[PDB]
Formats: structure tokens, sequence, C-alpha cells
């Protein structure tokens, strides 16, 4: 699951 972005969490 990633952020609005990506930031591969």
């Amino acid at each position: 699951t990633k952020s609005a972005g990506g930031i591969v969490l």
C-alpha cells in the first residue's frame, strides 16, 4: 500500500 504519490510503505 502506497501514498498519494507512492512512498512504498
